[PDB]
């Protein structure tokens, strides 16, 4: 249908977006973080101070132990666990059940977040980056192989301010297709360069219409990916420095502590007086499937200035990286993103929950003629 899947995501700002899932027999309900930046399906399977509930394998008649250990280290957090298989469903997803690999998390460190409301993670990327090795079939590969669900999903991650009905921000994960009521305008597609992370190629970057003027290999230095499990826009050292230099220049009328630009300190303004006009729009051009059909996604300050609290407070959500460009949640917010795995491409369109701005508007625009995968792709 797809209507049954609209609004199936919830989350707290900066703590990921999650979807309801069931595991075992009888079905045990768990909220699971949707992560396109990994490929392991893992759930709390032991008591933890921040876990409201967890997966009890002893109470599932369909549980099968694989007699194998596993661990996954992320950017900061990590967990270890025991591999097994079990029946998995998504109540607000397709009407199907599948036997999938499940990493039963037995110990963890800085993985679970206090009061987040999620108890596990659903890695939606490819087998190549799955631990302990690529022989561990990811959930989405299992879903597609065992059912007739088409090989593609879409994510509409919404920012704050939209009606929901535990709170702040919602979204949609349409499994097996594209829901047209979730976006406006045209969907533009960029190739998945390789099936491991959802890797793409950035061919140009503009700040307030002014080209950053860098060797485009710098934009994809190491790699460039789409990652719903990461909050910030992460930029390679050199791009980060040139970008923050343009953003500081554009916003020079006001001055902020060095801590602000490092993403550690917050900045506030009397309620409703946020001076959005002095922060520029960032345009990221993605390589077209055909290079005279490239396109840009335009990000407003309402996206890269993430709202928090203690009247209107904000965190700078652009960070330095030594591991490539990561287009995180703040980038995906306000766009409808199609992970068209069947045709090895990712689509972008303006979301129905796009960010406001009285004088500017987020956009997905093209066509543009640009450089190639060969000119812009870093070869590792
Ligand atoms: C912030 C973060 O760590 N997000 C991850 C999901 C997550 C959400 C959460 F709420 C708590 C938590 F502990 C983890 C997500 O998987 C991160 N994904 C990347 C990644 C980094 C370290 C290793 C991994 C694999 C080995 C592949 C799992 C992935 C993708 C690749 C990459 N290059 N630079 C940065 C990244 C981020």
């Amino acid at each position: 249908s797809f209507v049954e899947m609209v609004d199936n995501l919830r989350g707290k700002s900066g703590q990921g977006y999650y979807v309801e899932m069931t595991v075992g027999s009888p079905p045990q309900t768990l909220n699971i973080l949707v992560d396109t930046g990994s490929s392991n399906f893992a759930v709390g399977a032991a008591p933890h101070p921040f876990l409201h509930r967890y997966y009890q394998r002893q109470l599932s008649s369909t549980y099968r132990d694989l007699r194998k250990g596993v661990y996954v280290p992320y950017t900061q957090g990590k967990w270890e666990g025991e591999l097994g298989t079990d029946l998995v469903s998504i109540p607000h997803g397709p009407n199907v059940t599948v036997r999938a690999n499940i990493a039963a998390i037995t110990e963890s460190d800085k993985f679970f977040i206090n009061g987040s409301n999620w108890e596990g993670i659903l890695g939606l990327a490819y087998a190549e980056i799955a631990r302990p090795d690529d022989s561990l079939e990811p959930f989405f590969d299992s879903l597609v192989k065992q059912t007739h669900v088409p090989n593609l999903f879409s994510l509409q991650l919404c920012g704050a301010g939209f009606p929901l009905n535990l709170a702040s921000v919602g979204g949609s994960m349409i499994i097996g297709g594209i829901d047209h009521s979730l976006y406006t305008g045209s969907l533009w597609y960029t190739p998945i360069r390789r099936e491991w992370y959802y890797e793409v190629i950035i061919v140009r970057v503009e700040i307030n219409g002014q080209d950053l003027k860098m060797d485009c290999k710098e934009y994809n230095y190491d790699k460039s990916i789409v990652d719903s499990g990461t909050t910030n826009l992460r930029l390679p050292k050199k791009v980060f420095e040139a970008a923050v230099k343009s953003i500081k220049a554009a916003s020079s009328t006001e001055k902020f502590p060095d801590g602000f630009w490092l993403g550690e300190q917050l900045v506030c303004w009397q309620a409703g007086t946020t001076p959005w006009n002095i922060f520029p729009v960032i345009s990221l051009y993605l390589m077209g499937e055909v290079t005279n059909q490239s396109f840009r996604i335009t990000i407003l300050p309402q996206q890269y200035l993430r709202p928090v609290e203690d009247d209107d407070c904000y965190k700078f959500a652009i960070s330095q990286s030594s591991t490539g460009t990561v287009m995180g949640a703040v980038i995906m917010e306000g766009f409808y993103v199609v992970f068209d795995r069947a045709r090895k491409r990712i689509g972008f369109a303006v979301s129905a929950c796009h960010v406001h701005d009285e004088f500017r508007t987020a956009a997905v625009e093209g066509p543009f003629v640009t450089l190639d995968m060969e000119d812009c792709g870093y070869n590792i």
